[PDB]
């Protein structure tokens, strides 16, 4: 167009292996040509994390907390093999954990939808954002074995020196067993609620909290009550304003309704075992290359976007041998659009906001037009039947998006 | 032909609405013309359960425990609307719960496969039986709310006065929240394992056991260990003889593995509830009318079979107005075959065993020949594209299976 859009302040974290390659391609072909940013970029590549003794990771989280918008590229989480591969000098903790443990918030995973790409439920036309309440990786489980008869109890001792309360979870009369301890601070539940409500107002969809309060009448009921409270004291007004609404459901009714729904709703959910933050998601159904992720902070201001997958090592290896690759960039691309979309919102930057949207529509439109990477072509035909003529390589795809983006932005000039 | 197959003692449970109708059809058109049974019939119809203050439900459970074979028709779980519709004098509990509660066991959900009916994975050609740990009974976690700052610790107090052990669940410093303790006796794990290993032998496929032994190194470790103990010590041999095996996994991996599989295997889940993935979808994708359910007890003798779906009220309603309906009877039919097949096994009744399998083949063969109910067809062409000539009535279909069962059994004697 004319002058690049003044995007504002954004925090960018560079990553590793395959994602680092496509990441640079995204900035070079889809972001920089149209937006000027006051970039606070930190190199979270493994060699740099090692070199700075992981100091860069903290600095990145610090930066996000302060500039509110963070976009992250996938990073290698060291294990024995990695320690050996790069001669690391210590097994560095996952940077995703370090970041999440400093900013707090709830992660919401979404799978971009395309009409010509199969969904678990054909009827799903609009996406389904899902945020699971989970402790960070800094959480340590409290489970033991119990070898033989005896009683197991759970106890609460007020710190003000008042009557101690004991409960008796189970008395093992014969044989042994196994037992767990679990907890949740009200604050965490509030945060969970806040991040959930906001998320729904930004997207413009109805929120649904699923719990199993029928069984955990006090545990889960706690979530239910705290949601309603926060929903009435604040939010409800805006939900009605935006034609949206909040509402509770028993995990059993959700999974059923969800199966008969067309989609388009925020699904916050508390599971029996609870969950713990992890880097990976779970292959499952649908291409990981289409799985977005967003760490939404309680304050309504801070947000960190990233793809749901990892660095895609296998793909990288081939790229390292000069082999042709076909890595999906949608998930990474959406990390940028969601970040810029949030940015534009905090600053009432109409232009940037339009840009953010445009890039997503072009991403989706490009695929629905028949242009896609191998992973998607395989969702349509199945690995065995997929031919090369069925897809584009990593670079050809990036090139197609950029072309279509150029067309999209020109057409909007009217 | 002449003399009918002499089946043995089978406990039957009549149900409600639409299923009650297809249930009698199955009996008149598919079972009674070829098999004489020593029937212990219990009317679990909503009106009758109400008239007997639910004593019929308990007598049926008592009867199943006695004759080891029970087939069941879908039943109505009363809710407020149901209470008002039948002027119930109490909101009766799920007869399914009362029965599993009395019998104990592990429910196995298996979807019947048909070559011309789309599946989740074009690769799955063999069934994927999913069984979940049936806590039910009076088991329950001990949850409570934490008023304010204080410590919450779980304690194990040995019977042999041995060293008492204390674990800290969490120290509420901000004060406020919720906490809880969970437990599990070795026996439950054992029964679970027994039902699993057995179920993998009845069918002829390997058996996996998914777990999160990485997060809950003690709790889940117990399942892994106990499943192996009981395996080596009681099933290793038998599995070998059938060229079958057993291994442990990780939920994350299992779900992937299944996707990239051809099917044919038993999957035992320790997992709780469902979420954003193919749980209830893996066991039964598409139509609920092909979803079977089997309760297997530890004793390897008792079994309760029933369709996974419900009474199909929507169809029953149409039927009441004299509107044509197309209700899939496949699930209901397999509840009868699995049951009779088990009767046959327990009594070395080669004729009955022949009949059971014979009836299943006819069902599947009939659908693969293009004769099916509207739920299917919809799976093929999609609701919008289904035309009347694409499927059959609840009746026209039961009729088609009748003529086909006759041939099948006729040409068998020769
Ligand atoms: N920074 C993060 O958020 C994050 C998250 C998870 C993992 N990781 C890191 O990644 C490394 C291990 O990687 P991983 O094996 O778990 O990989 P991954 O990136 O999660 O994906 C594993 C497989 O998913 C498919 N896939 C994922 N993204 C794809 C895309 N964009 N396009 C096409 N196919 C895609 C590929 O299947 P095919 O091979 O069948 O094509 C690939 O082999 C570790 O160093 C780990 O710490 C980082
Ligand atoms: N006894 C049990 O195991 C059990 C289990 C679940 C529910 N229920 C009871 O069923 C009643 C409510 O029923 P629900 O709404 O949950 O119904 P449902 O029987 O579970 O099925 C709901 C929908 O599934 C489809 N469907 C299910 N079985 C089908 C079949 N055999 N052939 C064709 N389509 C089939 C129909 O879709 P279309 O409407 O799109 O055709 C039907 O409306 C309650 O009284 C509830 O307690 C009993």
């Amino acid at each position: 167009m004319s002058k690049k859009i003044s995007g504002g302040s954004v925090v960018e974290m560079q990553g590793d292996e395959m994602t680092r390659i496509i990441w640079e391609l995204i900035k070079e072909k889809l972001i920089f040509p149209y937006v000027e940013l006051d970039l606070h970029s930190y190199d979270l590549g493994i060699e740099n994390r090692d070199a700075t003794n992981d100091q860069v990771t903290k600095d990145a989280a610090e930066a996000i907390k302060k500039h509110n918008v963070g976009v992250k590229c996938a990073t290698i989480t060291p294990d024995e093999k990695r320690v050996e591969e790069f001669k690391l000098k210590q097994m560095w903790k996952s940077p995703n954990g370090t970041i999440r443990n400093i900013l707090g918030g709830t992660v919401f995973r979404e799978a971009i939808i395309c009409k010509n790409i199969p969904r678990l439920v054909s009827g799903w036309v609009k996406p389904i954002i899902i945020g699971r309440h989970a402790y960070g990786d800094q959480y340590r489980a409290t489970d033991f074995v119990v070898p033989g008869p005896g009683k197991v109890e759970i106890t609460y001792t007020p710190s003000d020196g008042t009557q101690k309360v004991t409960y008796l979870v189970h008395n093992f009369e014969e044989g042994g067993g196994v037992a767990m301890g679990m907890y949740n601070q009200d604050k965490s539940i509030e945060d969970f609620a806040h991040s959930s409500f906001q998320m729904a107002l930004s997207k413009g969809w109805p929120l649904y909290l699923s719990t199993k309060n029928t069984i955990l009448k006090k545990y889960d009921g706690r979530f239910k009550d705290i949601f309603q409270e926060i929903y009435d004291k604040q939010y409800k007004s805006q939900f009605e304003a935006q034609k949206i609404w909040y509402e509770h459901r028993l995990i059993d009714d959700m999974v059923a309704q969800a199966m008969k729904s067309e989609g388009g709703f925020i699904w916050a959910c508390k599971n029996y075992d609870g969950d713990v933050q992890s880097d990976s998601v779970a292959q499952g159904y649908g291409s990981l290359g289409m799985m977005t992720s967003v760490l939404v902070c309680p304050d309504g201001k801070t947000v960190e976007a990233e793809a749901a997958h990892g660095t895609v090592t296998r793909h990288y290896r081939m790229y390292q041998k000069g082999q042709e690759t076909s890595t999906n960039p949608i998930a990474s691309i959406f990390a940028w659009t969601r970040g810029l979309a949030h940015r534009a919102k905090l600053d009432n930057n109409k232009e940037l906001a339009f840009f953010a949207n445009a890039l997503e529509e072009v991403s989706i439109e490009t695929i629905e037009a028949g242009f896609m990477t191998k992973d998607l072509a395989a969702c349509i035909k199945g690995l065995p039947n997929v031919q090369r003529s069925d897809y584009l390589n990593t670079f050809e795809f990036m090139d197609k998006l950029g072309e279509n983006l150029k067309i999209k932005l020109a057409q909007a000039k009217l």
